[PDB]
């Protein structure tokens, strides 16, 4: 079970999987083996009912497809929609958070408000909306529209591009047509032009591609926006990860998705429905996060992590998971089959996200408490039913501390350095105790032994001085490893980096260090390393492509995590993948991606599916960087 | 070369292909079989980076996918992306007017106008926008503004989807949730749903497509109301079809693609350059028309019709194409290769669709008429590289009267009644002359021998006499065989559909019937299809679902013709599909597809490969409607 996973608690589930006669994730990878060659190069188009079409990656015909598309074309066409749904998933993620706070300011849904009023106002200010003898609710109103605004074409392009990036690099981005007019506008142009008969040149394609993606970028600091000022900024927070933080004698609930408009209010109301869980024989209810939504729940309030990604089935193997709510992106629809096996009540709760088989509450944010009691209560239902039974909850779990914001990352650095906060932080860069950053982005995949990428990587980086921020199910990888605890500094990281964590950590008070890597969010929340690099950026009077900064999907699987990887090229990063993308099957465009893309944005693609070796190219890309700043390296 | 097309002229060029070396679609088609069976079946998804993963059929594993994705799921979720591909097309296309509209009341760009001013009044009133005492420029900035408008989501549902159907259909609609509420919005909601972790259930994301493929109707309907304002409604028209229009001594321009923008200016601007292409050895520029461009200055202007789809590449091969002007959809991007070979100059003018090897101009609006000189001349110049060598026409055409906007169809039945056009047509479907109304619409496909299902299906229905209305390529299939020549009509009509073609023609002056078969346009003017259909349910006070209409896609091929087919479903109308769409791998999908969706819209597919069946099909679901309304059959 350990080629499966690295972690030892999915490790025991997946032995009482088996013998339980549970098919899992993993048994299906099996099952599909070997998998389709064309597919995993990318030679393989079905965008017209001539098709499918494939091109043998070598050797004899197929050499090109039916209606004359090359293998170029092909490989950039596929990539190309993966962005594009990518895009809009995060996008879709976004726009449910404007329509949420427009209601909220309205009056049309009172279970949600303005709690972060610095943010709004501060989003106000960068957005040009003037705040000044106006109400927070007609300025929250003005914010709600002009997210809105952005997923079409008008007067101004999309603002959560241009208002987020500095200057030098919207510049650099528009020389090359590359700014996005519209965030949905981009999707479906990528749409059109991808569709047989249209868009035939790799480059224009790839172009086109890195437009889109700039689209994702905007849905995602749009959505990490939208959910500080409804749900408050997050801050440093203590908590726990992995299975063990399941407690057999109460009602474990776990939120799991990606949209916490429902799930924060999961997390309130549970605390109101404690007496009557424990009138059921609980000892309250327990609310626990899978995948994103777990993130921003555990970012904002502390709720303990159960697990991601690749492993989710795990939590329900225990017998102990009473309900999994869920509202849309990275759930395995094998969860609604597992089920009826475990006892779990599967609830869906969006229009766009049923799975047959599971109970679905029409969730709406004019009812959300009233929604929140029926969700629970069918989740205290499911516990009586096993009281009881017997339950295996590996005894395993990791202290995390998290909620590293950009603002609290500022405002910690602010203890060294008041009135200029990002220069304690420049300075060790460039002393050498910071060697550079690295951010941790993306998903688990079967294909990769689960987090042994990101681990890998991330302790020859903390060895080597890196300061190591995360996102998504990479934080949640390293949380579940002991990447997030303070106590293992010592152990992990190079002697300049530990100064550096101790120094900021005692002066915020702590008596030890910052946690070995920064939890800055869910997958949304890469929004949050960008505004970090771009005040950096902006410190230093340089482009983002000068800036040490590198990024790691190091096991990505979602379409999601393609987009933000095409982005962290496209705003000028170094950034690795470590699994197979579908674009081994066209050298020229590979050759594009990982090479002359850096003469358009600064950032490239390292693919390298190899953690040691990744590690070592990210090393070697943070150093180019600092030889072309003049620092030692 | 029969096998490959029923088409003598394309025959021919097929045999001066082969001998000079030529690769050809049907070549490429050859190379690629034997074709993937998980693809055509629909059992194969790569919406993560987990896949490729299929689903054997029938047999062992695999029988899921890794992330527990049933097969009904994945069929689904693929053709769902069809639809929405589908729907970025038209939209864009119809986005792209609306725009041209916009810069031409503003005065932005001169070469365009409001050439409609009965059309742009009569959209106004339809959309609600007030009319009396104002100026056309600013009902016509108001209507391009509603265009816009119906890309995102805004206080109204898309209006043209809701101000195109009666309302007895538009309250079916809603009450299953089917309207669209954005055009883009719809087309990243289907990118977001069918991304991986997302919708599991088939009918949810059923319903999704049928929502979806309503936002391509609109698209349609938008694009065919904005081109009739800006370039003039279609009136009956007389021309010629097949490559026999080329002319040897000509410079030969073939206007491709579907957006005619600018290849409508290039019908104007080449008339003014006849005397410089004179001065060049040529007699004069001699337009002509390939795919849906072509149909769209065929149906204003006369242009006579090269070729179609599948078979475009043999306009090239008769050595005398001198320039090949390309916007986007539906162009084999071999044309850019076969062109090294023939000579022709093949040029793109849109950003979002250029092809590897052919020379770009970059159209603007606010530049058309300079554009198209430039383009024009270097038409010229490649006549004058080919003077004296020897090309190869087939000395091959049929007579094509065309040009039935259903505005003009109205006009003909209002020769037999003035104040009530529609009550003869009605009357004779009444009384049994006109069996009922087929609309012939979509792409060819390499795999049916070209225009084969679309011959065949017709001679059945008009010997039944059925009404035939036509679109796109299959309005280009019969116009090649002659069915829009009235000179046919004794030979392929039964006795009551002649009575009533011979009645209309007579009394439109013609001294002979109309044609066999009805030209209704382009493929986006498949929205006067639905113009017609409209007005016949709000004549007869039924809803569509109740009429003896039926449409067939004979051939298709594009994703386009996906979101038509489904949306004609969406409407009321049983819709054939004469190639095999990726649903056969699910029971339940195809189930949903073709019998239980009756119960939702009462519309329904009627997939059938063999054209004597599918006739026989098509006419047991007029009858059925027939039998439904109390009339004989
Ligand atoms: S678009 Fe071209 S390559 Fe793709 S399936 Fe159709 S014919 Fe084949
Ligand atoms: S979304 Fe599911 S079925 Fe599709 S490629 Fe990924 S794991 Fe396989
Ligand atoms: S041939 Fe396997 S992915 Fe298409
Ligand atoms: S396995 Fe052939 S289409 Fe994917």
């Amino acid at each position: 079970q350990n080629l499966k996973s690295t972690d030892r608690a999915v490790q025991q589930m997946l032995d009482k999987a088996k013998r339980e006669g549970i098919q899992t994730v993993w048994d299906r990878y099996e099952a599909m083996k070997p998998q389709c060659g064309f597919g995993e190069t990318g030679l393989c188009c079905r965008h017209c009912l001539q098709g499918p079409c494939r091109i043998n990656p070598f050797g004899d015909e197929p050499k090109v497809g039916i209606c004359g598309a090359t293998a170029e074309v092909i490989v950039a066409r596929g990539l190309d929609r993966s962005i594009a749904a990518g895009a809009a998933g995060h996008s879709g993620h976004a726009k449910h958070l404007a329509h949420t706070l427009k209601k909220a300011v309205q009056g049309k849904a009172a279970s949600y408000m303005i709690k972060d009023r610095t943010k709004l106002h501060s989003i106000a200010k960068r957005l040009g909306i003037p705040t000044e003898g106006q109400k927070d609710e007609d300025i929250a109103l003005e914010v709600a529209k002009a997210a809105l605004a952005d997923f079409h074409e008008k007067d101004t392009p999309v603002l959560w591009v241009t208002t987020v990036l500095p200057p030098s690099r919207v510049k650099v981005l528009s020389a090359h047509g590359l700014i996005p007019a519209g965030i949905d506008h981009e999707i479906a142009e990528i749409m059109h032009r991808t569709s047989m008969g249209c868009d035939a040149d790799a480059q224009n394609l790839l172009l086109g591609g890195l437009r889109c993606s700039l689209a994702d970028l905007a849905g995602c600091y749009m959505g990490t926006d939208l959910a500080d000022i409804l749900f408050g900024t997050p801050a440093p927070v203590v908590t726990e990860s992995n299975l063990g933080v399941l407690k057999a004698d109460a009602v474990n609930v776990a939120v799991h998705g990606h949209n916490p408009v429902l799930s924060d209010i999961i997390v309130s109301v549970s605390k109101e429905m404690e007496n009557e869980a424990r009138a059921a024989g609980a000892t309250g209810i327990n609310v626990v996060g899978i995948c994103c939504t777990g993130n921003e729940v555990l970012m904002r309030h502390g709720i303990p992590a159960c697990t991601h990604s690749v492993s989710q089935e795990m939590a329900m193997i225990t017998g102990a998971l009473d309900a999994m709510i869920l509202d849309y992106q990275c759930i395995q629809p094998s969860v609604a089959t597992i089920a009826e096996c475990t006892g779990t009540t599967v609830i869906t709760t969006m229009e766009m996200s049923k799975i047959t088989g599971a109970t679905h509450v029409n969730f709406a944010e004019e009812a959300a408490v009233e929604n929140a009691k029926q969700i629970l209560r069918l989740a205290i239902d499911t516990f009586k039913r096993r009281k009881g039974k017997p339950v295996e909850i590996p005894n395993i779990k990791t202290k995390v501390v998290a909620g590293f914001s950009t603002e609290a990352i500022i405002n910690a650095l602010s203890k060294l350095n008041a009135n200029d906060p990002l220069k304690p932080l420049i300075d060790n860069v460039v002393n050498g105790n910071i060697r550079g950053v690295c951010l941790f982005a993306g998903c688990n995949n079967v294909k990769v032994p689960q987090d042994q990428n990101f681990t890998t990587i991330a302790r020859k980086l903390l060895k080597q001085n890196v300061l190591v921020v995360a996102t998504g199910c990479g934080a949640g990888a390293l949380m579940r490893h002991g990447f997030m605890d303070p106590a293992n500094v010592d152990e992990l990281c190079g002697d300049g980096l530990k100064a550096v964590l101790t120094a900021i950590g005692e002066a915020n008070g702590l008596g030890g260090p910052l946690p070995p890597v920064l939890h800055m969010g869910s997958c949304v929340d890469n929004s949050r390393a960008v505004a970090l690099v771009a005040a950096l950026a902006n410190r230093l009077g340089v482009d983002l492509d000068r800036l040490p900064v590198v990024a790691s999907a190091a096991e990505s699987m979602h379409e999601k995590a393609v987009a933000i990887g095409t982005w962290a090229v496209t705003i000028g990063l170094p950034t690795h993948i470590g699994v197979l993308p579908p674009i081994t099957g066209s050298l020229p465009v590979t050759q594009i991606l990982t090479s002359s893309v850096k003469d358009i944005t600064g950032g490239y693609f390292i693919v390298e599916l190899d953690p040691e070796t990744a590690a070592d190219k990210l090393l070697a890309a943070i150093n180019e960087r600092r030889a072309g700043l003049g620092l030692p390296w």
